[PDB]
């Protein structure tokens, strides 16, 4: 019960850590890439927690979709960073 | 290395603002006991952060690929926000 809230909270504080290190970036394109990647990783964590503790099928469906999509956009921003600035 | 660079640009400030806003709303959303409801409220606040970060990118960003992604992200996140919003207004 409260175990779900902590797992949610753990993924959040995890995302906050990396997102903090990405906004001190000066180049706003690099800041968007690094920040949204950490932000997207937060979605995946929050979605995986829902798959563990969630009971509602519609939301568990959305969580599965969110994991698939965010992972995709993440690999794009990663490739964008390996080539740019 | 430069001392006057010890202050953030406007773009970094807007990015910082969107984070502090997203964290606040997400904090108030994990207070849910029901994890399905917690996922909905939390991902909504989390998704709104994506929109803010993408809007900040559209305001200050120059790279075409990333500007396109920011545009798409705003569309998709808003849609999924509407889904979770209706899900919250309909499920108990
Ligand atoms: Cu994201
Ligand atoms: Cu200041
Ligand atoms: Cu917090
Ligand atoms: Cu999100
Ligand atoms: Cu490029």
């Amino acid at each position: 019960s409260s175990a779900s809230s902590q797992e949610y909270m753990a993924g959040m504080k995890n995302m906050h850590e990396k997102m903090m290190a990405a906004v001190n970036e000066s180049n706003p394109d690099k800041a968007f890439a690094k920040g949204m990647i950490a932000h997207h990783e937060g979605a995946i964590a929050m979605a995986e927690t829902e798959l563990k503790y969630g009971k509602d099928p519609e939301m568990r469906k959305l969580a599965q979709d969110i994991i698939k999509a965010q992972k995709g956009e993440i690999e794009q921003m990663n490739k964008w960073l390996d080539s740019h600035k």
